[PDB]
């Protein structure tokens, strides 16, 4: 190591001091990646899985801070012999980032749960030898900046992390683990999963970082649970905090879930001056389509959550017909389980929650129901036309016949007389994209819905039973 200059702010003693670190670290050349992962993994520790003791907030001292540092680059320096991968052009090669890779590996626990919170954290990992899949790909590239690496940087998907390095930045390397059960490709490049159009690699429209945006990765990695019932509100403090101070520098502007995040963290307790969660969440939606072609699914799962907690019913719908507009241009492949996950929960528990409420509310008398709304209904039927079209082409399949009796009961809240309203056109509008969701066409507006039929549809399945 640390640098004089690092060192004048400890101790910290405040939410507000450990923002000024931030601050004063993301005004420097390079921030320090070690030093700030290695101050929140020690305050969240204090705030949310040991609160014994506490008065106010969890003092850190430089002398305890700097002992966890200098364990962290005695441990990386003394693993790693730069002088075996000589820096052709100072640039890194894949044989170093496999070995820093390796060095982090080979220090954890050998059994623990991978699940756990907390994990996250370089001081998880000094303390307790212990990290999360995408903790293992930060303390990678925090080890490569220590080592003085600036090439190797976080690169993220939806559900993974791994590096970029090399000349201009465009060699890709695994450095963790994906999911439970998967094989190790550490080491490997991205393409094949590229190349193969799964979610898990987002068709190459992934996240890059750059330093600021690895010190954005550490703040949305807070974990303010301290138990399945309650947050630190301190930790909600200090992540929220510290997301406007990212946003106001401008280190937000290419990280659409960070800007969900904050949504997130505003509508639980508004910061007065500050933009309001919906105005935040499609700005989220503007960074997609901007830096990564619109290929990004969760911009719109933040929004539509955000529209299904406040029973906007309307809203929702149109956000989950826009997921599902952006899944239809990808293929469902193996690893791509956690994203299927979500729209079968959408699907199949929280659509129709939503239309079960707005049922009974239509029945009291609501004006304005969605129930009542043909356009409404063009978005349901828009959500499970781009599942359809996700599941054409795929390796492995999405729709069975678990999906349709769902199907059915949502399609049977809307009566007929507004069903009717939606025309369906070919290449209030609507076209399809998929073939299954053409030929259901004209199952839609009947009084009452033949669900044998529709299931026959949705699953593409051949025979009804012989007998
Ligand atoms: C912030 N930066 C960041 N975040 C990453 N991942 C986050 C992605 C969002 N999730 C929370 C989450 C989960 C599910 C969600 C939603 C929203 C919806 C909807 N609809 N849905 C669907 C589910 C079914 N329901 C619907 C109903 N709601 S409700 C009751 O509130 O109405 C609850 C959720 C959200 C927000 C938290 C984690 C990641 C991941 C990265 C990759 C790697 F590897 F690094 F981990 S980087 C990253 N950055």
């Amino acid at each position: 190591g640390l640098k004089a200059a690092q060192k004048t702010l400890f101790p910290l003693r405040s939410i507000d001091d450990v923002v000024r670190l931030f601050a004063a670290e993301l005004g420097r050349e390079e921030p320090d990646l070690v030093l700030l992962s290695l101050v929140l993994g020690f305050v969240e520790h204090f705030l949310a899985v040991n609160r014994v003791g506490l008065t106010y907030f969890p003092v850190a001292d430089l002398s305890i801070i700097a002992a966890l540092y200098a364990r962290f680059t005695a441990q990386i320096r003394g693993a790693v012999d730069l002088s075996l991968y000589p820096r052709e052009g100072g640039v890194s090669s894949r044989e170093l980032v496999k070995k820093v890779s390796d060095v982090i590996w080979n220090s954890l626990s050998r059994s623990y749960f991978k699940d756990r919170a907390h994990i996250q954290s370089l001081f998880s990992f000094i303390t307790g030898t212990k990290l999360d899949s995408s903790g293992v790909a930060f303390a990678v590239v925090g080890a490569c900046q220590a080592l003085g690496l600036r090439d190797v940087h976080l690169a993220l998907s939806e559900d993974h992390a791994w590096v970029v390095f090399g000349p201009n930045g465009e060699q890709t390397a695994e450095v963790t683990w994906h999911g439970k059960g998967n094989e190790d490709r550490r080491g490997q490049t991205v393409n094949a999963g590229v190349a193969e159009r799964s979610w898990l690699y987002l068709k190459g429209s992934y996240m890059r970082c750059d330093r600021k945006m690895e010190v954005a990765f550490m703040v949305c990695a807070i974990n303010p649970s301290i138990d399945l019932h309650t947050d630190s509100l301190e930790l909600l403090q200090l992540q929220q905090k510290l997301l406007w101070l990212l946003y106001d520098l401008g280190h937000l502007e290419r990280y659409p879930m960070a800007l969900g995040n904050l949504a997130d963290l505003e509508e639980l307790e508004p910061t007065p001056g500050r933009p309001d969660p919906l105005t935040l969440y499609h700005k989220g939606i503007a960074s997609a389509k901007t830096y990564y072609r619109d290929e990004h699914i969760y911009p719109y799962m933040y929004l539509a959550g955000y529209h299904c907690r406040n029973r906007n019913v309307r809203e929702a719908l149109q956000a989950w017909a826009d997921m599902a507009t952006v899944i239809q241009d990808y293929n469902y492949c193996r690893e791509d389980e956690e994203i299927y996950k979500e729209f079968f929960e959408v699907a199949n528990d929280v659509i129709p929650n939503l239309l079960k409420e707005a049922a009974s509310l239509l029945e009291a008398g609501s004006q304005g129901s969605a129930l009542q709304d043909p356009e409404c209904f063009a978005h349901l039927l828009r959500f499970y036309d781009g599942i359809c079209k996700w599941e054409e082409g795929s390796p492995t399949p999405v729709l069975h016949v678990g999906w349709a009796t769902f199907l059915v009961q949502s399609l049977g809240r809307f009566e007929g007389q507004v069903r009717q309203k939606v025309r369906i056109v070919s290449v209030p509008v609507l076209t399809f994209q998929s073939e299954k969701m053409k030929g259901m066409k004209e199952l839609l507006v009947a009084t009452k819905i033949n669900s044998s039929a529709i299931k026959l549809q949705l699953t593409a399945q051949s025979q009804v039973q012989m007998k």
